[PDB]
């Protein structure tokens, strides 16, 4: 047995290569066995190659190859080359079986050459129907390992479309592959449909995950070639919504409509396809198998049809005869807006008689066809953009009665429609705006106009007999008319707008309609309102009159009789003061008095107008300072109601003496005030500011003694970066001088004036000489000379006195401060003694009482102890007082208490301010002569109680942590990476002199913005003057602060690279220091327009031609700069070279914003001037328009936006991009305009007020997820949206399956967070928000959130109620008592989503769900489906119900009992939920059963019981009950079948009594006593109880009974004989033996047969031919894998109750597994088993099954248990038979949306690579 024979044989066959091989392989294939041998591979592959195409050699050579890559590369070339020979495949797919399972990766480079091309023929030549299951167990084995790798399935896949094989490609379907992945632009279904492919690959491509995008591509790929059926089934993806019956094919830019492509999304009734592709789903169970083995041990026309986007240049295609000319007849609604179509076909609109809603405007028509209006039953005709002809006259022929609202906006008539009278009569809302009517109008003797509109015609006047005749009128509305008078208004109208006319009076056929309800004129140049005595009306409420020439408000004659008037608008009006009388219209809203510059004074009447929550104050000057932090126009009623209560004038006032370093400043104050001791022999130098206050009664007629409190400000410099804390604008400063140094200390003391102006402008100043005894007294030359009137502020006189003793000129000084004081009059006010109510007085009484009662250590009063002490007193103030009382009383230097919520010690009140000022100074000049161990100035905490951790807890809180005051004054030596003048952007900022804390606070607003460019901080070197940080040579800053030669003022120089980064440095920077200069210094960027616009802050922008070695940077003033925006170039004199201005100043030019947001103008195809591409927002700002050749809505600004506040919003705005967010496309300059995507279907609240209709319950479901998600990513980047209402929700599509739905307009997070509606509109608006007490939070925007899901529960009901009764559509609200949805407004009860409306709308902030929660609470799909339960009255027991179908109408769901041991049958009926009881039967009743007859219009009940006793009982008669025969065991289950074997309708019942015995009756028999059995079949025995029933699938079959029985399973047919006796007992595959050895429970009958038992937590799935266990499906073997983490206490038992309880099965889609525990499962039937387990609801599923309700046919209703062991220690629970209704569409849903979330997420993470780049 051992010779050298195998190398010689070898060796002989390799050299013997022409025609010997042919017994060398037979030989070595022989050989190859006995000894075990083991360099023949490479000589055995090479004969192959050398000689191919013989067979009896190829089987020879496979069979041995099982005993490098380029094996496979011969291999499949060699089954290729052989594809169907014989069977000499099975050796070679054998050859790969066995070398797959040794090399793994070997399998990757097979799929590598070509495996698919003949494994893909193998499994589709016919295999199946030829008998070799051996060999396609084989194919499937071996290909079961080569789909192990998943890209391996993707590629696989990929190469499976290019060549069209429909099975395969099903077959990898159902494997996974996933076929949304190629290329994203060039994915599957585009290159499916490039390649002329089949229908059945691309539905099958379709049917799977293909993302929506692709879809698109792949429908403009379809419409380029002609394709029939390929069309139609994108289409059915994209735009279908079955259950709401619509086409939504809007946003396609379909190039043409053909009614050969729409023919199959209509429905259609004679639609029924076979079971072919079976062959898929079972290669895909057998590859499933072999993986897992691999794995383990190893009617109803649709109607609306929505056209819109399609740019259809015709319509005639469907004008024809065509295959839908049927379908169209019952339309009902058919839109055509915004194509280019002309002449809609007279054909079609008398094809179609039932239409309803025709709307079709922007299109081009010119003239209106007049016969549209012979349609049957028309309504709501728009045509509302249209070029229609000059006049529009209707043809008299056409009587159509049924127009409603005949829309003809924006077109260019000449006159109103002629022949209305005779043709529309039932007309309502003709409305006829933007048009250019010219003459007089006709009679118009319409009898049913309802709302008129007459809106920017040109109309001369109307005629005295215009609404003569149409007595029903109720909005005529005629604006931007040039109208005079109006013609005798008929007494019914209810609102009429009438603004911007030419009016001179109200004409008195206004003043007197009898029922008028609103009235706006704004815009007209009228002169006298008359007063509420002529107005004949007692239902005003809104008086709209802006803009008017109005002198007096008259309310003097009678004002209760507007006592409803809710709004008033008289803004831009030449008024006086506001009556008094104003104090009696208590429903007064909003008031709007703004704008007016002479009103002066409000009435402390107002304050009784508690309602009102808005009241502009813009541009008029009052009597107090408003809007400090508060004064949200609400505040300020209560300030006007405090001082009715009582107004006491009040005197204290502000002298802040300011000198420099030394001079009469503590020698002059402690001379003021007459204080005889100053015992301090010699004072030492001021630290701080030392607030003392003093007394002065003023010995004179004026008794008032006023008090002003003295801040001598700190001289020494060093204290010099705080005091522009302590200068506000309500004082009388004084200044000194030390005249010792005279004509010279004058000229050092500039700085000091120059601060006053830069603080407080309008502050009077009065210089005081200190010294006479000193010796020069010339100096009143220069201040004359130099000081006065030049840039510095009004100086209102000078002394020169002593202040060493007192003197005459002393006493001058006091008569001269006195009388300064006293005649203060900012904005003409008498700042010294206004009006405050008496409770501030009281306040600072108790409060100065209290300075000397606080511990000296700590002088803070903590607000619990504020709070307890106006406690203490009786105060009438609230928790809404003391916000504005500190603050009033920190304006007078009582107490300093800093609101700012940064700040954090807002719960601190400063008291005796003498010590905190003090304090704040300690630190300024403690020094160290230790070790200069750090460079001067940056220092750690290096010093008491605690104390030491608030004091830096303010001081650097006030920013002054390192001291950026005694900090390297000489500035250390920096040099830029580049200085070529050329790479350099510089601006100046050049002004007289610095003002006093500039750069202590500059260097720390630019200093702790570390983000910058965006989180890598830069290296910063920053003395007092400068800061130089730098990231790269790339990116580096320097704010300078250098003196030019000759130039006596102070510039700012900040140099920042001209790269792209630098722009970005240089805009972020610029607002920092433009924001700081408007919020503290509002003196300098103050321009004078008394001398010139000085404006004392020139900011320069340095630009140079000669790139590079300029020899000079030249000048240009930025606002001049900035008026040449209408280009983007710069150009000097000589016009050859120009400069960009993107280069020069990137701020201007929105440049430094991420560059994909530049406006590009040149593609910006836009008309701002006309009216009817406003479209967007009723008369608002922002319009529609084309941009990259797509529809979008630019926004354009009014004057109101400075370019600094668009660039605010715009960099918060530039980084969002959600796909739940509206997103910015472009902005730019010319106009100040701004680009973002145009919602089509407009805002939420219109939709939800008059289209009612298309919110379809899974539409208001999506809507709701997109809002959630918008809210889950808006508060997780920390930024709530404080106002969301339906009025901001902007939809995109109707199309429920959509990607993109809703969408919340974001700019109002942009506006609100710009410049500070923060208050939120009244009714949508949380209750803390209301209230305004508590500072805000995200609980707000759940709240608010809370709101939008019950209004868009009830469609818009809450509004319209609330639009007629708004001060209560607010407050009862407020309080969560809004009412439930259910029973004020008729909605489906939806109640898993009000349990979430009743959780966010908790009023406890911190106990509503944040925002990610309410997400993924939205998230489950079991709330989309769930409709209604039914919590049972309290314990009651029912084990049995039954359903009706027949009445369809409205049907009642016939329950049992199993409370009772005795029988009684419990009626539960749906629309009414009202359950009765009523005993029938001796014993428990078991089931029951519907058997209706179609004759004599009735349907007898009938009930099974355990006695036997078969009950049968009338519908509507609960009397004529009969039993009939008395059975002998206890009735299990009764059934209706459908058996009409006699050539007509025929129908049966069955008994299932626990023996087995069939009594079976005829539908009729029912009625007479004691029923006639036709065949009593005892089928079971004693012990083997009958138990279920069931129905065949298919009618085909002629309805084949099938019925359980002890545990075999028997069927029969018409014959009434037993046709099988499958036994399942005797199984063989044995895991336990009782889940089959029990008594069988369920039965359902399908292509196959699903069986369960008794507690059988397992499922057995039999067939019915072969009778075999084709299927074992465990249900822990689901429960146990998601009850894994969530349940660990489950890890006790193990001993699980779950069981099959009961089955029911849905028509092909899935199965539903009601468990024995509180699970449910899902089951598709088909590939995949598990979609989802839904538990946590119930605790018991005791009965299922399937119904039809209210033309919302095939619910499915579940009867499950929720036992309460609220006594469970006393042996017993409290059950409650939670009867619920699911919406059998489930299975669907629960695989669909979890798709639709997908789509979202892969879209929310592009989205944000566009924000990294
Ligand atoms: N991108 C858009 N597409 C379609 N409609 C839009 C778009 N943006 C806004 N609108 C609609 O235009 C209307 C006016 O917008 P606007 O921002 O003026 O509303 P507003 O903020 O309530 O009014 P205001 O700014 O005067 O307070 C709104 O009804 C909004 O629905
Ligand atoms: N001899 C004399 N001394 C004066 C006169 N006016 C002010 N002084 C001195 O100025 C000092 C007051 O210091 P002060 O300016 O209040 O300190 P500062 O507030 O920190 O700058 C006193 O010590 C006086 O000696 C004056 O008219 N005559």
């Amino acid at each position: 047995n051992d010779i050298h024979k195998l190398v010689l044989a070898a060796l002989n066959r390799f050299i013997g290569n022409p025609g010997i091989q042919k017994c060398g392989l037979k030989v070595i294939s022989s050989i190859v066995h006995f000894p075990d041998a083991l360099g023949a591979m490479d000589s055995v592959l090479h004969t192959l190659q050398m000689y191919p195409d013989d067979q009896e050699i190829q089987c020879l050579g496979l069979s041995l190859i099982g005993y490098g890559h380029l094996l496979a590369k011969i291999l499949v070339s060699s089954l290729y080359r052989f594809k169907d020979v014989a069977e000499i495949q099975t050796k070679g797919f054998q050859t790969i079986l066995a070398i797959l399972k040794l090399s793994a990766s070997f399998s990757k480079l097979l799929v590598h050459h070509s495996f698919d091309l003949v494994i893909f023929h193998q499994m589709s030549s016919n295999i199946m129907e030829q008998k070799d299951q051996q060999f396609l167990n084989l194919c499937c084995k071996c290909f079961a390992k080569v789909a192990m790798d998943d890209y391996l399935k993707n590629v696989m896949l990929e190469r499976a479309c290019d060549q069209n094989n429909s099975i395969m490609v099903e077959c990898l379907l159902l494997l996974g592959a996933d076929a949304n992945q190629a290329k994203e632009g060039s994915s599957l279904i585009c290159q499916v449909c490039e390649k002329e492919s089949s229908p059945k690959l691309v539905e099958l491509l379709l049917n799977s995950g293909s993302r929506e995008q692709d879809v698109r591509k792949a429908l403009t790929i379809s419409i380029g070639k002609g394709d029939s059926q390929i069309i139609s089934l994108l289409l059915r993806r994209l735009a279908l919504d079955v259950a709401n019956n619509s086409i939504c094919l809007g946003g396609f830019c379909i190039g043409k409509v053909e009614p050969s492509w729409l023919g199959p999304l209509f429905p259609d009734k004679t639609s029924n396809l076979r079971k072919q592709t079976n062959i898929a789903s079972t290669l895909a169970r057998m590859v499933i198998r072999y993986q897992m083995k691999s794995a383990v041990e190893e009617r109803e026309y649709i109607t609306s049809l929505d056209l819109s986007a399609n740019e259809l240049r015709d319509i005639d295609a469907l004008s024809q005869k065509c295959c839908i000319s049927v379908h169209l007849e019952h339309l009902e609604k058919l839109e055509l807006h915004q194509n280019a179509l002309t002449s809609f076909p007279q054909q079609l609109c008398e094809t179609l008689k039932s239409l309803t809603h025709l709307d079709l405007h922007s299109n081009k028509f010119t003239s209106f066809p007049s016969y549209l209006l012979k349609m049957s039953c028309i309504a709501n005709l728009d045509v509302s953009r249209n070029d229609i002809g000059p006049s529009v006259v209707l043809d008299p022929t056409v009587k159509c009665p049924t127009l409603k609202q005949f829309n003809l906006s924006y077109n260019q008539l000449s006159f109103v429609p002629e022949n209305l009278t005779d043709v529309v009569e039932k007309l309502e809302q003709l409305i006829l705006e933007g048009n250019k009517i010219s003459g007089i109008c006709s009679p118009l003797r319409l009898k049913e106009l309802k709302i008129l509109n007459l809106s920017k015609n040109h109309i001369s006047s109307l005629s005295e007999n215009f609404l003569e005749a149409c007595p029903k009128v109720e909005s005529f509305s005629a604006r931007m008319n040039f109208l005079a008078a109006m013609p005798f208004l008929p007494p019914s109208m209810t609102i009429l707008k009438l603004s911007q006319n030419k009016f001179s009076c109200i004409p008195e056929a206004i003043l007197n309609l009898p029922h008028l309800r609103s009235l706006d004129m704004s815009s007209n140049d009228i002169q006298y309102l008359p007063g509420p005595a002529h107005w004949k009306s007692l239902n005003l409420r809104e008086l709209l009159f802006s803009h008017n020439q109005i002198s007096i408000l008259d309310l003097s004659e009678k004002a209760y009789l507007w006592s409803r008037v809710e709004k008033l608008h008289l803004s831009h009006n030449k008024l006086k003061e506001i009556p008094p009388e104003i104090g009696c219209l208590e429903n007064l809203t909003s008031l709007d008095v703004s704008y007016n510059l002479e009103l002066r004074s409000f009435p402390n009447e107002m304050g009784k107008l508690s309602k009102i929550w808005d009241l502009p104050l813009d541009e008029l000057h009052l009597n107090f300072d408003f809007k400090h932090i508060g004064c949200k126009a609400k505040d300020i009623i209560r300030f006007l109601q405090q001082r009715l209560k009582k107004a006491v004038p009040y005197n204290r006032m502000k002298l802040m003496i300011v000198g420099n370093t030394g001079s009469g400043k503590t020698t002059l104050l402690q001379q003021l005030m007459k204080t005889k001791k100053s015992d301090l022999g010699m004072q030492s130098a001021t630290v701080g500011i030392d607030v003392k206050d003093w007394p002065i009664q003023i010995r004179d007629k004026r008794k008032r003694d006023l008090v002003l409190n003295v801040w001598d400000f700190a001289g020494r410099e060093e204290f010099y970066s705080t005091h522009p804390h302590f200068m506000t604008q309500r004082a009388l400063y004084l200044a000194v001088y030390d005249l010792s140094k005279g004509q010279a200390e004058v000229d050092a003391m500039k700085p000091w004036l120059f601060n006053i102006k830069a603080r407080a402008s309008s502050s009077p100043v009065i210089l005081v000489g200190t010294h006479l005894d000193v010796s020069k007294a010339c100096m009143s030359k220069i201040t004359k000379e130099l000081l006065n009137k030049r840039g510095f502020p009004a100086i209102r006189d000078y002394h020169f006195v002593n202040a060493t003793e007192e003197s005459d000129a002393l006493a001058k000084l006091r008569k001269t401060i006195i009388n300064e004081s006293l005649n203060f009059k900012i904005r003409d006010q008498l700042v010294v003694g206004q009006l405050i109510p008496d409770c501030y007085v009281e306040l600072e009484k108790i409060i100065l009482s209290e300075r000397k009662n606080v511990p000296i250590e700590f002088p803070v009063i903590d607000r619990k102890r504020l709070l307890q002490l106006v406690r203490e007193n009786q105060l009438q103030l609230d928790e809404n007082e003391l916000p504005h009382a500190v603050h009033f009383l920190n304006e007078s230097g009582v107490l300093l208490h800093f609101q700012d919520p940064a700040l954090q010690l807002s719960d601190l009140y400063f008291v005796e301010p003498k010590w905190l000022c003090k304090i704040m100074a300690q630190i300024l000049t403690v020094k160290v002569e230790g070790c200069p161990k750090h460079p001067k100035g940056i220092i750690s905490r290096r010093d008491p109680k605690n104390y030491m951790t608030q004091y830096f807890k303010l001081l650097e809180k006030f920013q002054i942590a390192l001291v950026p005051s005694s900090l390297s004054d000489h500035r250390p030596v920096i040099e830029l990476p580049h200085c070529e003048n050329s790479e350099i952007i510089i601006r100046l900022y050049e002004m007289p002199y610095f003002p006093m804390g500039f750069w202590s606070r500059l260097i720390n607003r630019l200093l702790e913005i570390s983000p910058y460019m965006l989180a890598l901080r830069p290296n910063r070197m920053y003395w007092r003057q400068g800061i130089y940080l730098n990231w790269s040579p790339e990116a580096y800053c320097l704010v300078g602060s250098e003196v030019l030669d000759n130039h006596p003022e102070s510039f700012l120089k900040i140099t920042v690279p001209s790269c792209r980064k630098g722009c970005i440095l240089l805009g972020q920077v610029v607002d920092h220091i433009d924001s700081l200069m408007e919020e503290w210094f509002p003196g300098l960027l103050e321009i004078d327009i008394c001398g010139e616009g000085e404006t004392l802050l020139k900011k320069w922008a340095l630009y140079s031609f000669n790139d590079g070695e300029e020899h000079q940077k030249i000048l240009l003033d930025d606002l001049m700069k900035k008026a040449e925006e209408g280009d983007l170039l710069v150009n000097p004199d000589q016009p050859r070279l120009t400069i960009p201005i993107s280069q020069i100043a990137p701020d201007l030019i929105l440049a430094d914003l991420p560059r994909n947001i530049m406006l590009n103008n040149d593609e910006l195809e836009f008309e701002q001037a006309p009216e009817f591409l406003l479209g967007d927002g009723s008369f608002g700002s922002v319009y529609r328009a084309a941009y990259e050749g797509e529809e979008v809505a630019v926004k354009i600004f009014n004057k109101h936006t400075s370019l600094r506040l668009l660039r605010q919003e715009l960099v918060v705005l530039c980084h969002l991009h959600h796909p739940s967010l509206i997103s910015l496309l472009a902005a730019g300059i010319r106009p100040r305009m701004l680009v973002m995507e145009l919602a089509s279907k407009g805002s939420l609240d219109r939709l939800l007020q008059q289209d009612k209709a298309s919110l379809t319950r899974t539409l208001q479901h999506r809507i709701a997820l997109h809002v959630a998600d918008g809210l889950r990513y808006l508060h997780s980047a920390m930024i709530i949206y404080r106002d969301l209402k339906p009025h901001n929700v902007l939809l995109f599509t109707l199309y429920p399956n959509a990607a993109i739905i809703a969408k919340i307009a974001d700019y109002g997070i942009a506006q609100y967070c710009c410049r500070m509606t923060s208050e939120g509109t009244p009714g949508f608006r949380a209750p803390e928000v209301a209230r305004g007490n508590v500072i805000y939070n995200q609980q707000a925007d759940v709240y608010s959130f809370g709101l939008l899901l019950y209004d868009i529960l009830t469609t818009g009901g809450r509004i319209v109620e609330g639009l007629k009764f708004p001060n209560e559509f607010d407050e009862l609200e407020i309080q969560g008592k809004l009412p439930d949805p259910v029973k004020e407004y008729g909605c489906a009860p939806w109640p898993m989503v009000e349990k979430l409306i009743k959780q966010c709308l908790k009023e406890n902030p911190q106990e509503r769900p944040t925002s990610a929660q309410v997400f993924d609470i939205l998230n489950s799909a079991e709330l989309v489906c769930l409709t209604r339960r039914i919590l049972l009255p309290k314990n009651v027991i029912v084990e049995c119900m039954v359903a009706t179908h027949h009445n369809s109408r409205n049907a009642s769901i016939w329950l049992g009992c199993g409370h009772t041991d005795r029988g009684q049958l419990s009626f539960l009926d749906l629309n009414t939920e009202g359950y009765t009881s009523e005993e029938v039967a001796d014993s428990r009743i078991l089931c029951l059963a519907l058997v209706h007859l179609p004759v004599e219009k009735e349907s007898w009940i009938v009930s099974g019981t355990q006695s036997g006793t078969l009950l049968v009982i009338n519908t509507e008669d609960g009397k004529k009950r009969h039993t009939l025969e008395k059975m002998t065991d206890s009735v299990t289950c009764l059934y209706c079948n459908s058996f009409s074997k006699q050539s007509k309708q025929k129908n049966f019942l069955l008994v299932g009594t626990a023996d087995g015995k069939l009594a079976i009756f005829e539908d009729k028999t029912v009625k007479l006593k004691g029923a006639a059995p036709l065949k009593i079949l005892n089928i079971g025995n004693v012990s083997t109880p009958l138990m279920c029933l069931s129905e065949s699938t298919n009618s085909t079959e002629r309805n084949v009974m099938w019925g359980g029985c002890g545990t075999k399973i028997f069927s029969f047919s018409n014959d009434f004989t037993i046709q099988k006796l499958i036994e399942t007992r005797t199984s063989q595959l044995f895991s336990y033996a009782a889940f089959s050895d029990s008594n069988i429970i369920t039965v359902v009958v399908d292509t196959a047969l699903y069986i369960a038992k008794q507690n059988s937590p397992v499922v057995e799935v039999w067939d019915k031919k072969t009778e075999k266990l084709c299927g074992l499906i465990d249900c822990v073997h689901f429960l146990r894998e998601v009850t894994v983490k969530e349940n660990k206490e489950s890890k006790h038992k193990m001993s699980y109750s779950g069981r099959v309880k009961t089955l029911c099965l849905q028509k092909n889609t899935a199965l539903w597994i009601g468990t024995g525990g509180g699970h449910i499962l899902l089951l598709d039937l088909s590939t995949r088993r598990l979609i989802r387990v839904i538990y946590n609801f119930c605790n018991s599923v005791r009965v299922m099954m399937t119904a039809q309700l209210g033309s919302l046919k095939n619910v499915m209703l579940v009867l499950g248990y929720n036992r309460k062991n609220t006594e469970g220690t006393q042996k017993q629970k409290e059950i409650q038979s939670c009867l619920t209704v699911w919406d059998i569409n489930l299975p669907h849903e629960v695989q669909n949306l979890e798709k639709h979330i997908e789509v979202r997420k892969e879209l929310a993470e592009k989205m944000r690579r566009t924000s990294v780049e």
